[PDB]
């Protein structure tokens, strides 16, 4: 019709803009100037809108999208109105089937690059040449949910790279914690069933707090190493740029030689870690199920791509059994302190895509899609997964050409003689669809393995015993690494893991499934034992208190690698800052606030009352951002409350709540001038307190104060005085 | 290994029993005994389990459940393990594609019957003798949000109603409100594109608080009428329980002779009309995503059967034209002041299904499942309805036998020449599949229309107009059923939907949309208008102030039965109050409370600081259900805090926020003996309060005025002392 602003205000700029600034939109139009070479192919695809006749499927334009065709304007629809049909009927299979695991996923472009050769260790393309970039589409994920679920559950997350190399697409599947639940593949369909919603009444999403999980659990000691590592600050993440990511297995890395050196594959965040608290998580579950989809979008958009370095722990074919544990068993990691992580290349994801749908939800991940450089090992829960994601992906796609769906295309050439199948894309012209053939002269041609560009050969592992279903006995150990990752979690941690599993255990309803999950940690540590079963009014048996602490691993009775915050890796690069306004601010405080913030990469949000605009003392015009409602401190890192006229919200019910919200999920908090007055609010001393930046006015060391506690991410000393407070 | 508990507290009592009395159920194992013949004709399907073996699909027993097959027991899985491969091949094709709208939902089933013999106006069989039971499949469901999303979010509720009847099944495709958002349905996928996730990147879930809806809106005049009903407390339910359902459009009653009358349906919940308040509502969809649905089945469990009265709106034909709106647009409802609702019969939800997936997730409902004695008319939006349900169900469903499974079946004969398509369970004897056929004397045969057991016929309606596209005149005028809904509102009500209204368009990012939507309010109530723009901090100009009202409708200046509460409908049973322990409960407290609460069917939730038990001043051993926050207040719909070792919880935070959070919503507060001493952190009143029963212990009259609260649901008068409060 003619239907934008005159101003042109509904069209975001196409350059970086920070996180609320600007509606936000599809990735090519966002930000056009970001390419790669998987972005570049897309081209043939992508559609414009701008400028074009609104037309059928068909290419017929339509001259009434308002109204169906009748006998009479009060009269009945008629079956010859094609356009009502074929627009009614592409709505009506709109859908396709959500990923069986994994539902729950945002997705992003980017690219990859060795920092050197790795050609001494594998033959793998992508890794040859630091000059050699890889395109990649990463899917960050929660394991159990819908994909309408939440982001801020409890969970596990999946943490997904597609590389497109030169030689054939890698997927690195892999998770956000070292190791896996259970031992053999045969049974991800019981743990899943159990963690997923009970099968009479589809409750509850999302959530493993309840009883056929508890119960799996307590019937399989495989799974509590991983239950540990999801019932930690590790398994409520404050982003997915701020999390670790795993491959999880032992692969094989083969070089030109044929030499195999076996891999576990790691990614670190370059923002650091950092995990929300529960209540935040769960309250942030409500007030914005899309947070951690809308915070990578936002950070892209703003310029703050998420970064990773690919890391590698590698052993040695003859170190294979010097470990504790057994190199294949996926519930065991390979403790930092053992085996390093080498240092391989850096990810970074620069764009977001054009269509959620056609990117993100057809996106097709699979483990088993490796090349030439890499190789599997008979780690059971690997073994059967190469077996399911190919199966899965033929009906969640429709189909055997899934990879043909623009996203999922290799980037390198592909020719077989593979044919036919639904919606098949490709036209052969190959007057052979089989070989050995005379008639194309054999082409499409096998090719021999070679240092480069060779065909693939698997690693000859030599291969003895019968055929068994049996597990192997150097995986029944289920109580050491659990104990190993408990003692290596600061004391905060360890309390936040002792109050994940007693809420957990608490929407149980079955006692005895309770009782026996303490039992199991007993067999852990008794400290947590005890810890959790107070929680539970629970009393330990006098047999529980005796159980004798499984064995150190290796040795070593704690590895500060696998605490989140043992170690500072702080980073406030993208974080965001919540601004209380008044209705008379200090322009002062505000200017000083604001250049500090912007100085560190930090955002912010300008928050009132009500919508519009604010007045400050000197006459600059404040645009609001959000409401204190509405933009509730669960989706910041900080809270800073500039002087003014500070009566204007001194008796605001949400702008205190806001405080005492903030306070409680142990936020950083600054108070200018009059600003104090809110001190009260939280029982702050007059003295002050660690944790509670306060001045009489936003200048000097006030900032910096306040960003050096931004830099700790949470005032871990504060817990024991939130322990009362009502918020 | 891994059995039950020596003393069978694993299974549920198969008798009806309060929420989190014991474990939930399959509806057959938790109510052997509550029959109907649509359930026992499910009897071909159902499947045991207890005492048999587990095998694969094929019957064949399976010794190891535990292990993949592999050569040695470290070594690789073996291509010939059929039996992990069978396994892990269900598992991947678990998933169907959603429901394109109302995708989250809740069903369950029951049985409807009549009042009286509607023969004189209706030849519909399920409505022609009193005594005659028909078997009814509901499901109730939100219409933007994803399977995975929370239940308790702001939409409109979908109500559709499965009658298995003697004459073919007849679906009643409803929502929650009388009207739909638009006119004609080739608009339908525009508007669910508009309210859903924005495409670039998925955001947000089950929300209409974006971009995208607003703009639609803004730009669509139509609409508004049922954005009013959405943006009031209609559109947060407080149950399933306790909303209304409507069929929107104008449909027919075809009687024996011939006779059309046009029929607008409704449902009258018999538990009353009730919902929550934005705030909590929200905060619930974090706290607890499945609250719908557990409370319909934990209401089901219990006994508190779900009942609706079906009621009847009649207009003679020849009253087509009379009102000031066209009876065949969705975009306008016809006020009960000027056509009455008739009540037409009960039903009655008295049992829920065994398995989600097989029984909810397959259901498949469509308006145009129609049976003879009842009839379409020309409605636009209706008609497109027509064409859809039956084409999405193709692929939804994965074929055109969909009618066969177990749940959609009729339960009365169905026989004709149709043949073939997936999954075809049907064998067919008949020697024809076509007709004419002498090969089988041509049986199944047609059948004459006649007064009972007779064909579908059409009433003959008479057509004439000319082939267009266009939208009736008549349906042109989109304001004065929003302002009559208004007008009828009472005050608070006005306040929530104005609340609704500013919250929504506060997270509207671009400003134009708000101002457009702000321009559309004023059309309909400048009160109203002036109530959103204030807190938007948008100024009204002259020629907004200046916008005449729109007209009355048919004279009618207002209609009570338009809103929640102005005619007190409340019914407590069913309800739940969340009673606060101490370790020293005084008995005689608790024991007055529980004895008045089971008299009115009011059920009790036990919360403590830890879980496990408490022993009362008598030595009773008090269960805990749930920790304080465990189990918010945002579940239940009132507390009570009864004297004893008060010190105990006196200094608690989760104990005194319970409470803050429970006077914000507005929820009926008993306070007994030393528990008065929390009127000091819900910081009002000393003589007391409206709304905050107290007294030196919990007596016959504390417990009666308790109920009376309770009775009217909310304590509206508390409104204006909520916001100074910090919760
Ligand atoms: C180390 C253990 C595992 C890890 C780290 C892992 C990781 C993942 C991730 C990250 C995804 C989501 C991919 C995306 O974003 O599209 C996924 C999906 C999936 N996983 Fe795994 N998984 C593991 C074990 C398994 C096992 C044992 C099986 C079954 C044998 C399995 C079957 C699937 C299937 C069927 C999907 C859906 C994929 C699709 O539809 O494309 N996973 N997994
Ligand atoms: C007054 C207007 C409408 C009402 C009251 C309504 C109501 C409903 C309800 C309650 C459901 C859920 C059924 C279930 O629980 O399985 C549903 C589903 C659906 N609706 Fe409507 N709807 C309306 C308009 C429309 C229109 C105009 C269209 C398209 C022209 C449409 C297309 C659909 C489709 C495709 C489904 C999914 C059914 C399935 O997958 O089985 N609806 N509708």
């Amino acid at each position: 019709d003619s239907l934008a602003p005159e101003d042109g205000s509904h069209r975001p700029a196409a350059e970086p803009t920070p996180p609320g600034a600007q509606p936000t939109a599809p990735g090519s139009l966002k930000a056009p100037d970001t390419r790669n070479e998987k972005l570049n192919s897309l081209e043939d695809v992508r559609k414009g809108s701008e400028n074009y006749a609104l037309t059928t499927n068909q290419g017929v334009r339509i001259a009434d999208d308002q109204n169906s065709l009748r006998a009479g304007s009060r009269g009945p629809t008629l079956l010859e109105d094609f356009i009502l049909r074929e627009k009614i009927t592409h709505f009506d299979h709109e859908r396709i089937p959500e990923r069986i695991v994994h539902a729950r996923g945002s997705a992003a472009h980017g690219y990859f690059q060795p920092y050197k050769s790795l050609s001494d260790i594998t033959k793998a393309d992508f890794l040859s040449d630091p000059n050699k970039i890889t395109p990649v589409f990463v899917r960050f994920s929660t394991v159990q949910g819908g994909a309408g679920s939440a982001d801020t559950v409890r969970a596990i997350r999946g943490f997904a790279t597609k590389f497109y190399t030169e030689e054939g697409i890698f997927d690195l599947v892999g998770n956000n914690t070292p190791i896996f639940f259970i031992q053999d593949a045969h049974k991800f369909p019981d743990f899943v069933h159990a963690v997923k919603p009970e099968p009479h009444w589809a409750i509850p999403q999302g959530q493993s707090a309840h009883d056929t999980f508890w119960d799996y659990v307590s019937l399989q000691p495989e799974t509590l190493h991983n239950v540990m590592w999801a019932m930690s600050d590790r398994g409520i993440p404050r982003s997915y740029r701020t999390m670790e990511g795993f491959g999880i297995h032992t692969f094989r890395l083969i070089n030109a030689e044929g030499k195999a050196t076996f891999v576990r594959f790691h990614w670190k965040p370059l923002a650091g870690k950092a995990s929300l608290v529960w209540d935040e998580a769960q309250k942030l579950t409500g007030r914005d199920p899309d947070f951690h989809r809308r915070e990578l979008w936002e950070a892209i958009e703003a310029g703050d791509f998420p970064e990773y370095e690919l890391g590698f722990q590698l052993i040695p074919e003859e170190d294979e059994f010097k470990f504790d544990f057994d190199l294949l068993d996926p519930t065991k990691l390979i403790p930092e302190e053992l085996v390093p992580v080498q240092r391989v290349g850096k990810m970074v994801l620069n764009r977001n895509p054009d269509n959620f749908f056609a990117e993100n939800e057809q996106a097709a991940f699979h483990p088993g899609h490796i090349v030439p450089g890499l190789d599997f090992t008979n780690d059971p829960l690997l073994q059967g997964r190469l077996f399911s994601y190919t199966d899965t992906q033929i009906s969640r796609l429709g189909g055997p050409n899934f990879h043909e769906i623009p996203i999922n295309r290799p980037t390198c050439p592909y020719h077989n003689f593979q044919r036919d199948g639904m919606h098949r894309m490709g036209i052969d012209t190959n007057p052979a669809n089989y070989e050995p053939n005379s008639i194309n002269d054999n082409w499409p041609r096998e090719t021999p393995p070679g240092p480069k560009r060779g065909g693939f050969e698997s690693y000859q592992e030599r291969v003895e015993g019968n055929k068994v279903r049996e597990r192997s006995p150097s995986f029944g150990e289920y109580y050491s690494h659990p104990r190993l990752f408990w003692l290596s979690q600061t004391p905060f941690e360890q309390r936040h893991i002792v109050d994940g599993f007693s809420f957990e255990l608490s929407k149980v309803v079955r006692p005895y499934i309770r009782e026996r999950v303490v039992d199991q940690l007993a067999h852990i540590d008794l400290t947590l034992a005890q810890a959790v079963a107070k929680n539970l009014g629970i009393e330990l048996t006098d047999d529980q208190l005796n159980i004798t602490p499984p064995p150190d691993v290796n040795g070593l009775k704690k590895d500060p690698s696998l605490s989140l915050y043992a170690i500072p890796d702080g980073d406030v690069k993208g974080r965001v800052v919540a601004i209380l306004l008044n209705d008379e601010v200090r322009s002062a405080d505000l200017l000083a606030i604001l250049k500090a913030l912007k100085a560190k990469g930090v955002h912010a949000k300008l928050l009132y009352s009500r919508m519009g605009e604010v007045t400050a003392d000197d006459g600059t015009v404040l645009p609001i951002a959000a409401t204190f409602a509405g933009a509730p401190s669960l989706t910041v890192d900080a809270v800073i409350v500039p002087c003014g006229n500070i009566a204007d919200i001194a008796d605001n019910g949400d702008a205190n709540y806001y405080l005492m919200e903030a306070y409680k999920h142990l936020k950083p908090i600054a108070l200018a001038g009059d600003a104090r007055k809110f001190k009260a609010t939280i029982k702050i001393a007059d003295q002050g307190e660690e944790g509670i930046v306060e001045a009489d006015s936003a200048d000097g060391s006030f900032m910096d104060e306040l960003l050096t506690l931004m830099a700790a991410h949470r005032v871990w000393s504060r817990i024991p005085k939130i322990d009362k407070i009502p918020a």
